[PDB]
């Protein structure tokens, strides 16, 4: 178990480590990864890529179902990373160092399709580096030297590491950005994004502060009100957000350098650009938000005098319903105890912790 | 915006931090965190604490609602950094350094009450160390030297950054371990954790992998099969797999070090122990995906094969057959790769929804639909890309002896647009490369006008 780093000499992390981890100098990390978020290390799948193994469309997730949200390929889902052709560093970080057998990396053909689900076809198949493992462990941590071929713009690198005492190998996708060291925009600096951080609910708004020179200054706010239950869906005011950013302030931009360059609004998270020479430092994101009281996921847990837990009981309660509950301990010893009562709502987040107190 | 960060000499990061960064040695995080996860900057409220700002049971989440979560206080809630007594390093990282009243740090009462939510009265309310900002602007990250009280155990510190410029404070409570010498179980190690990863279905089961040795041993392998709809809550499942790993197995347990230095599962993230010398050094967990799924399908018609660009913005108009209970979105990109369009459809089993997609730019070639489809917790399950196009308006074919009455159409003539000029007869815009010129006119500078410019010549030439 383990998963493409960039802790030392790595150029570039996997697309399932920026799930997790955020990217060395970016800070930046992907959205909405299922399970795959907690455990980056856990990519496996058949070996015998490319002859065998996952098939097309699931390269990306090794056919592990806690990874299916990886198998999505458009040209803005995934955060990119930058690269340079020539002799790059890769970097492999273990949680668990299996006898290994190689690691393989292959590149995404030259005029791939990054709006088609990765499959052999995307991919140069005669890969452009081969490490040899030797069937002995490695250490807890690797370095490559791979020659990166020739490419231009939005590119993946697929990482194979075939491990020796199984039959299954670790699938890391590289989703990098081949920049051709012209600086693209260069009165223009990354200041701020907007994350799809939340959905949001009719009469809700949610708005920019601008930091310039004078701290926040209202006159470079924008304000988005929700007024459909679509446009409440956090990648859809993300994007209507940096839109209207665009439209209504000319000294910021909003959205990712896309294949024309020049800053455009994607459907996922929006980096806010900033005209260079015109003051501006940081863009954050703010939101106006506009027994059974109400709809209610509910929670409970039984401590003691020494602050250990016996029981749990959810319930995620209709309105007004008053129904009965049965909880028994897994300790029914006698002295200080308590019992805490979680009043979340049917979305998630916390409105209520109340603690009681009894003696048994 | 700032947060309580680790990246230097920082003893440890704020709860909050711990969202979305792991933490500096461990790797650890906080889960559940809400919105708060995205954007740990932003854990602002009312100034004034104590006298006045956040109210009780709201200062770890400052009264702002995208870090509500980060109100429930339980013993075993929260990743906890480990800490010692006297001097220490405790280190901001700020996105926005603003100028600054000052810094002020609170820890709890030695005696405090980690089930009740954090309160006034949970703190020394006399700040154990207060740094005066001088309304200035600090550096983009800094590091303040402070005498920890001695305490011992789970302890909260509050860090209060109160901001200058506004009626706002930074509220960044942490969660702190005092755990100096007297070595908690040291013939125990961590080897791994059951992370609440996702929720799972009945039929479904989730088991661990435990790496020593030689490779990987089934022999202290530990399956947990989802019986129930409650155990295929993450927090259940990964309380129940931690408590049947210590049923069966003695080389390896399960759970927080709790109180007593006793290993004990609960109802978060449980790590998982591994005793000294027995040869293990690692466990991961593992998925069995049995619960039965539907044949999930998505079908979209109404795509047509070419589209005429007209006088408003393109239009798609589909509708969408829908099989098994599913989310849908879908992108329409063109054969640059820049994104034009989408339409998100919670759709359900059988329902035939109408899809209308707008193209924010109506311009022709190759366009792609991408389709990609999610059930009902939003598992990608496959994704197809649909191609189209875009034509130019097809010009009707020619007629008569002249396509425009000069200067009617400027804008469009090229190589081979004959026109009718104003003496009566027709001329033709001359080929590559002074076909460009035929677009220059304007009332002012008349040359290139057919029979009336001094250089039409140029430009144009006579038709017979």
């Amino acid at each position: 178990h383990g998963y493409v780093s960039a802790y030392e000499n790595g150029v570039a992390e996997g697309r399932a480590t920026l799930c997790r981890v955020p990217a060395n100098d970016t800070n930046e990390k992907n959205t909405n990864c299922g399970g795959i978020e907690y455990e980056p290390q856990s990519v496996e799948g058949p070996d015998g890529f490319p002859e065998t193994g996952p098939r097309d469309g699931k390269i990306a997730s090794a056919e592990n179902s806690l990874a299916a949200a990886l198998d999505e390929q458009t040209a803005d889902r995934w955060v990119k990373r930058p690269i340079q052709s020539g002799n790059q560093h890769f970097e492999w970080n273990f949680t668990a160092n299996h006898i290994t057998k190689d690691w393989k990396y292959y590149i995404t053909k030259a005029d791939w399709n990054p709006n088609q689900p990765l499959a052999r076809d995307s991919f140069d198949l005669n890969p452009f580096c081969v490490v040899d493992g030797g069937m002995v462990k490695p250490p807890m941590r690797v370095s490559h030297l791979c020659n990166v071929p020739e490419r231009e713009g939005y590119q993946v690198i697929l990482a194979v590491w075939d491990v020796g005492d199984t039959a299954a190998s670790f699938y890391n996708v590289i989703d990098v950005k081949f920049d051709g060291d012209s600086p693209v925009l260069p009165d223009w600096n990354q200041g701020g994004q907007i994350y799809p951080s939340q959905d949001l609910n009719v009469g809700d708004s949610v708005y920019t502060r601008v930091f310039g020179q004078n701290g926040e200054n209202v006159s470079y706010s924008t304000e988005l009100v929700i007024d459909s239950e679509e446009l409440g869906a956090a990648n859809n005011w993300s994007h209507a957000l940096a839109t209207k950013i665009n439209q209504e302030q000319t000294m910021l931009q909003a959205g990712q350098l896309n294949a024309e360059g020049v800053i455009s609004p994607i459907y996922g998270t929006n980096p806010i650009y900033l005209k260079q020479g015109s003051g501006l430092k940081n863009v954050e994101i703010d939101y106006k938000i506009n027994e059974a009281t109400g709809d209610i996921k509910t929670e409970m847990t039984v401590y003691n005098h020494h602050h250990e837990s016996l029981s749990s009981h959810s319930a995620e309660l209709s309105d007004g319903q008053v129904e009965a509950a049965t909880m028994t301990l897994s300790k029914s010893e006698p002295g200080h105890h308590m019992l805490v009562v979680v009043v979340k709502d049917q979305q998630g987040k916390v409105i209520e912790q109340n603690t009681l107190d009894f003696h048994l």
